[PDB]
């Protein structure tokens, strides 16, 4: 059993030192590798359980069975007295240098998941190289190193939900005592837009100051994998050339999708236009209903924007739909309007973009209801949100042997590797995965210590909690509640709910009944919770922690031992009672 | 064992119906209960691993062995034939009422402990008297029932805390976009009180409707134990007269110390007064270092006053020593002023409070440093929080025989239980206990099932969470860094830590490393989580989740495992990596 993990963390390893904490001739090592500035993979051997049958498994393949032992690339160098002979003779810089390959890793893909990846190989001494492109949006849209979260995901969209946040704000400020007129104060749009782009910047440069201070070698150039070992890349002069990995990790993420009908990639925009527009959007309509098409519209009614929301049938499918609504339904109290059971069939363009004088054209919608009834308004701006796929055609040759599914993603192992043994993926690309930047970041990480490092923990994917960043946010961790009782039988299924108000709701008089949190728990099995959904504002520094417990296996119990915090709103969970069945009702 | 429960359980108990959930003679007796509007416990014998042996041990009380059987106050009452035979015959009503006492249970004092013990004993058909009386402060401010929280404490000062934190939300506005211009808005005093004090009113209100629904005998008088069952009352015309009851709780909580020095009662206010004072402090003097005192001027500090606080030595002691000097240097770099090492010595009256006008008066303050130079200023208003105290020697006759510890505190056994069999005792007067609502609500209900239902269940005062509520929050639970290292030894205890950066800070152009959080974890229990500290907004909502994960015994490997949500500040506890030990920047 230990056998095979050391014949595999010898094999992958670019630079490795078997060790000892309490050896001084391992300490004797380790400081010509830190003088020599060599980075390196190190194994403490007597910090670990069966470590004292890997030193004996070592001699396989050096014939030794004491420690320090060096190896380089699936090779061994020496003991103590053969480094210090190489070091002293300057051949140790040659013999860490040579490889079969230009790099231990290429990460192709410079996002969430392909810059954690790079950064954390090459702490352990991996040779590595990162490739990021940004094909235009059709109307030329392009933006810097760091992928879609950072530059068009989540970073802009949750600090514009910030400049939304900021008005409720206001309001607020006149009923605890501030002296201003929310009636007279506007919106700058490009003043905000000036503001979140200086940011995105700032985090651009950070990523490459981050890169060059671990040796990893960042290549802004298109990247095409036509053999196992073998990238291409396309740099911004169209020149195109070969470079070679040991290992490959595929990161390279997703775009927005465009419906096949007329004028849709002529006159419409998607989220990857909006966070940079240089004019305010105007009179809005966004067409879908995911968590970026509501959080969109969102934030750009709290803003001061005539917004609707074009809904084909449900809104964020896959979500609990209790809570769904319930999302829906403060929306459109607050100023967004619903065109229910309806698709888009045409966009005409009635005014051309004024691009000089900075601001929207006009454009003509025409589709129609689910009954047959007809769809027909003019708007300023129009944004597809109607889900993101990747393109892999682009990335990868069907002549490799990469396995994709229906969809188009990467069918992987739950270690992330591919069907080829030496590619792995990450991040969205992954089939089944969470597409969720945290995670991408941890299945980065984790990977890159699989590889270089000897390290076996693998990436958690269940229950991973979500929030959406609706103008009243919804946080949510594991099933929800139509998923247990689907899976168990509603028999089984016990769910404690309960609506609340925040202490800071009383004194600006805002609604009393809104705000909802549940609890859907397993009868048989302890009253365990196998779903949390909260409906509030932070609902995402509420749910984090919770997360942690349940993970663990929390049970009703557990929350009812434990005390609040008050005053919080997060404090409710502690102490609800109210069940489904009972027909009580949760209001306050 | 079982016999000791069953003894006990039906003592105390004044009306319960032992029972089978499918058993109809069981629900003919139900059906006659509630029809006559009497209230009881049940206890569903089927439902209890050992119900079959407690149905037999019922014989010892009964001489009967089946269900149903119906107690009143320890005395048995019959099965279905016998309970029908008294309510078709009108003599069910008086069976029930009979009682060698006026009430099954008398509660002096009526917040947060005393209101949630008495509403809990009258759901299971105990006859409940609550008694509150509010002793007038030394300048003569008074309010309604609730207790400290709902009155002068959590409550008014979380509103006016979030009163101040509305002020930098108008500052961030200007950078989101929004044309407002802080410098030329000002904050009203009595417009926030009128607010704060607009909502306490309802909430008192609440509580008296919640009594008269669950048929809860409401005394606005001041309750005096006697003897163990004689309960002395004063109204509101001094009119004296005796109650008795079964059972007795104290609750009576604690009131704001003044220092014995010249001066400090008669021209000094407390906490007890700030919160309806008609007019604004002005230019102010908090002696003391508590969270109460903290927390004032925190937001005295936010709506314009010129504010000074005079520690004597140290910043809340008792908590985390690292985070309170974080904690204090955040308000010092916010405009609150610190005298450290510092006492008053007397304060002298140079202008009478205007109460026409509505203005504070003005007084001269005179102390000293620990090296003996001289403090000597003027200050408007001069505020005292050097702690709170019990006095129950206004509640408890010395020969009534509940015995005291050293502070006044009432010494009770792990069921709340007082020297005297019949007496009890919760929330802060309760000795070595935690001093906050969710504790005493919790200790209330669980020890009225106790008394009235049967139940079994103890108060878990273990590794309660806080939130301390000054300008930047700070929310822990478990033990101080330093309460760890005296326990365990400095060689077991790993400290994790970290700074951060909310994303709202950044377009606000806000401080980039003042935001910090910390896992005291022990190394030889598997990295256990010991305690958990984080200094940052929204401080209560992050940390109330993690309070479950702690209660389960929660370790470094289980944070790690969970994935983060994002963008939250509350998702950095779970990718935490530089420790104390490395010496390594926690800088981001
Ligand atoms: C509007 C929006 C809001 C979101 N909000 C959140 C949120 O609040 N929280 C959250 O957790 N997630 C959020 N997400 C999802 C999150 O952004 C993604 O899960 C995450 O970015 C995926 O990381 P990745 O590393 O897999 O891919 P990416 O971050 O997309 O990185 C892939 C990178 O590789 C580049 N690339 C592609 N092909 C090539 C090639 N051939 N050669 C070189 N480079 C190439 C891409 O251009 C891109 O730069 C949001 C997404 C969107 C669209
Ligand atoms: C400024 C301040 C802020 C606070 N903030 C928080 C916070 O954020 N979170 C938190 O958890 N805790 C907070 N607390 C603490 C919280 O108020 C107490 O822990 C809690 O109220 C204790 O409840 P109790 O039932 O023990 O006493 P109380 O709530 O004080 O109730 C006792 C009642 O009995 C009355 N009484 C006394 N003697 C008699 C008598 N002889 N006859 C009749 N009635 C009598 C009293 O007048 C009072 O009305 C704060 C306290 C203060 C002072
Ligand atoms: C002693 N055990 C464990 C027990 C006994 C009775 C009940 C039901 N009566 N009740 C009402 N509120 N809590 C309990 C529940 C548990």
């Amino acid at each position: 059993g230990t056998s095979q993990w050391l014949r595999k963390t010898v094999d992958s390893a670019a630079v490795i030192l078997f060790s000892k904490t309490t050896c001084p001739y391992c300490k004797k090592v380790k400081d010509v590798l830190a003088e020599a500035k060599i980075k390196h993979a190190t194994i403490e051997l007597d910090q670990l359980s069966n470590g004292s049958a890997i030193q004996k498994c070592l001699a396989s393949f050096s014939k030794i069975e004491t420690v320090p032992q060096m190896f380089v690339r699936g090779k061994f160098i020496g003991d103590s007295q053969t480094v210090l002979k190489y070091y002293s003779n300057d051949e140790l810089a040659g013999i860490v240098n040579e490889s079969k390959y230009d790099y231990d890793l290429i990460v192709i893909g410079g996002g969430s998941g392909g810059l954690a990846a790079g950064k954390e190989a090459a702490k352990y001494g991996a040779k590595t190289a990162v490739l990021d492109y940004v094909e235009p949006t059709p109307i030329g849209t392009t933006w810097g190193l760091g992928g879609t979260c950072v530059n068009v995901g989540c970073i802009p969209k949750k600090l514009m939900h910030q400049a939304g946040l900021l008005s409720h704000a206001l309001e607020d400020a006149e009923h605890f005592g501030w002296s201003l007129d929310r009636s007279k104060i506007s919106h700058n749009w490009s003043t905000m837009v000036e503001g979140v782009q200086s940011h995105i910047g700032s985090l651009n440069w950070g990523y490459k100051v981050a890169l060059r201070d671990n040796q990893v070698t960042y290549l802004n150039a298109k990247g095409r994998l036509i053999s196992p070992h073998e990238v291409q890349i396309t740099d911004k002069n169209q020149k195109v050339s070969t470079i070679t990995g040991n290992k490959i990790i595929l990161a390279t993420g997703e775009r927005p999708k465009y419906p096949e009908i007329p004028g849709a990639v002529e006159y419409g925009i998607t989220s990857d236009d909006l966070f940079s527009l240089p004019y305010f959007p105007g009179k809005t309509l966004v067409i879908g209903a995911s968590y970026v098409a509501l959080e969109c519209a969102g934030f750009l009614a709290s803003l001061g924007g005539d917004v609707t929301v074009m809904v084909r049938s449900i809104l964020l499918r896959g979500f609990d739909q209790q809570m769904a609504e319930k999302v829906g339904d403060y929306m459109e109290n607050h100023g967004v309007k619903f065109a229910k059971l309806c698709v888009p069939d045409e966009i005409k363009q009635l005014k051309v973009v004024d691009t000089e004088n900075n601001k929207p054209g006009l454009l003509l919608v025409k589709g129609h209801y689910t009954d047959g009834k007809k769809f027909e308004e003019e708007f300023e701006t129009v944004i597809f949100a109607v889900g993101r796929e990747p393109q892999l055609s682009k990335v990868l040759c069907e002549t490799v042997g990469v396995k994709l599914d229906k969809n188009g993603r990467v069918v992987c192992t739950d270690d992330e590797q591919t069907t080829v043994s030496n590619v792995y993926a990450i991040g969205d690309i992954n089939a089944g995965k969470p597409q969720l930047t945290p995670v991408a970041i941890q299945a980065g990480r984790y990977l890159a210590r699989r590889l270089f490092a000897g390290a076996t923990e693998l990436t958690d994917y269940s229950n991973v909690a979500t929030t959406v960043f609706t103008p009243l946010e919804y946080g949510a961790c594991g099933l929800s509640e139509e998923d247990a009782i689907e899976k168990y039988g509603d028999k089984d299924i016990e769910v404690y709910h309960s609506n609340f108000k925040p202490l800071e709701w009383t004194v600006a008089h805002r609604e009393d009944n809104v705000c909802y949190m549940k609890l859907v728990c397993r009868k048989s099995d302890n009253m365990r919770v196998l779903g949390l959904h909260v409906l509030g504002p932070n609902a995402g520094e509420i749910t984090q922690g919770y997360a942690v417990a349940i993970k663990m296996g929390a049970t009703k119990a557990d929350f009812d031992r434990t005390i609040g915090i008050h005053p919080t709103c997060s404090e409710t969970f502690t102490t609800l009672h109210v069940t489904k069945k009972s027909g009580v009702s949760p209001i306050v």
